[PDB]
Order: structure tokens, then sequence, then C-alpha cells
């Protein structure tokens, strides 16, 4: 039943007057924060994650097309201010690192071909577009383009068999001749291997083996996974993964 094309318009007030007070550590990073989909899901998950950290995000309504723009907070935090696509405001133009999530669904069980039905070729065009874009205000150190959505890692294929690898390589040179002062070791694809959500706090939450839903503390301590990072590395010409989380898991 679910739609879609519901493709609710951000409210502002929404923002400012409910989900920062409710849900609101100096990252080194600007957080761009894509909503691929129309869903109502897609949408709370991408009000609640910025709204935990507000002051560095932006929200771009991705699924709005031609009417998609970034909001973000403004300096003295009174008001959700508006750039055209993907661009930031002055403060956050010396920012050293940028993380881009793409928020989508997976699928009901692992797969390599699609992330929120878009497929390698698609979604590294839309990061080209990126790119382009945000290099007319950042020149970062360091680039992870986090795929939030289910099942899109599994230990259990070659890494460059998988779609976080797969769209490692496709885009990985377009980022370093884009943004020059990112080196080939300073790219990150995350990646779950295990459902995901977006609570009502603004919170990742894992879902385990029993059927609970879980934060960060919780997964590290029951020793489950909730994101990994699939990364090239050099000294080799080698795709490899490993845990962010859990110090001994590795491909
Ligand atoms: O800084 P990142 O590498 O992008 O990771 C952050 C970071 O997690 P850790 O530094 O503990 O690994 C945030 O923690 P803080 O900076 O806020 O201390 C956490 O947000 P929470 O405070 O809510 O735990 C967030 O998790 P979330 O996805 O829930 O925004 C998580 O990002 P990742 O989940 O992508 O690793």
């Amino acid at each position: 039943g679910v739609d879609f094309n519901k493709n609710t318009a951000l409210d502002k007030n929404y923002l400012l007057n409910n989900k920062i007070p409710s849900n609101n550590g100096s990252k080194n990073y600007v957080h761009y924060i894509i909503q691929l989909q129309g869903d109502d899901i897609s949408y709370e998950a991408t009000c609640n994650l910025f709204s935990k950290n507000p002051k560095n995000s932006i929200i771009i309504q991705r699924n709005m097309n031609e009417s998609a723009k970034s909001y973000f907070l403004s300096d003295d935090g009174e008001s959700i201010l508006e750039l055209n696509k993907y661009r930031i405001p002055e403060r956050l133009k010396n920012k050293e690192k940028v993380k881009v999530t793409f928020i989508g669904h997976g699928k009901d069980e692992f797969n390599t071909s699609e992330f929120a039905r878009l497929s390698v070729d698609s979604l590294s065009n839309e990061i080209s577009s990126f790119l382009d874009t945000i290099k007319l205000d950042i020149s970062p150190k360091n680039v992870e383009v986090n795929l939030l959505g289910c099942n899109m890692f599994s230990y259990d294929f070659n890494v460059e068999e998988t779609y976080p690898g797969k769209l490692l390589l496709s885009i990985m040179d377009k980022i370093t001749s884009t943004l020059p002062d990112v080196n080939k070791n300073s790219i990150t694809i995350g990646a779950n291997q295990y459902e995901v959500r977006i609570n009502s706090e603004g919170r990742k939450e894992l879902l385990a083996h029993s059927g609970k839903w879980i934060n960060k503390e919780e997964a590290i301590m029951s020793d489950l996974s909730s994101k990994e990072y699939i990364f090239f590395d050099s000294i080799d010409n080698k795709l490899k993964a490993k845990s962010k989380n859990i110090p001994g898991l590795a491909s």
C-alpha cells in the first residue's frame, strides 16, 4: 500500500518547532541527506536524521526533481533556509569531509543490482551531477557515500560483485577528478548487511536476528555490525570491506 509518489513537501515549521527541539559533538563534516524516494517513511527518516544534527546537515528531497533544493538551518538557528539543489551555506564551506547519505529502500533480500530501484549506472550518474555541484562550494579531503537501506552488502560474495563495490569503482575517478584533495584512500562507501531504519529520534536502528530493533550501543554489545565500509586499497589495487563498529569483521 506504500505510496512512493506521495512526495510530502518539507514542512519547515515541523523541523523547527517539533523535530529539532525533540531530537537535537562537532562533526568534522557537512552531511548531505538525500531523500531519493517519495514515500513518507523516507520523508520521516530524512527529517529525523537532519533534526538530530541540524547545524551541519542539508536536506535534499531529490524525489521532487525539478523542484529539489538544499534546505538547511540558518546561522542563528531560527529559520530553515534554501539554496539551489546540493549547494550549502557559507559557514559549511571549510569542512574537510563530506558525508553524503542516500536514503533508500533495499529489498526484502540481499541484492547486487539496485539501490532505491536505481542501477549502479543510474546512481553513479546522479553522483556525478552531485560532485559537479558541490565542487562549487567545498574542496574536502575525505568523502563517504553512505547507502542507508536494507540488505545491500554481504561478505559471502567478492566485494567487487556487490553493489557498493561496483558503485565505488564506477565513481572513484569522478570523485578524485572533481575534488582534487580527495585521494583514493580517502573514499568510502557505507552499506548495511541488515535491515535498518531511522527511529523517531533520528537514530539508526538495525533489525537483529531476534526480531528486535536495536540502537548503536546495543548492536555493539550484541556483536552485530550495523554498517560496513567498502573501500579501494591502492597498495594492491583491490576493493575491500570491513566493519565500521565490530573490530574483527572484514573481507
Ligand atoms: O561520524 P560517523 O562516522 O558518520 O558516524 C556517526 C556517529 O557515530 P560514531 O562516531 O559513534 O561511530 C554518530 O555519533 P555522534 O557523532 O552523534 O557521537 C552517530 O549518531 P548517534 O549520536 O545518534 O549515535 C551516527 O549514527 P546515525 O546513523 O544514527 O546518525 C553515525 O553514523 P553512521 O550510523 O552512518 O555510522
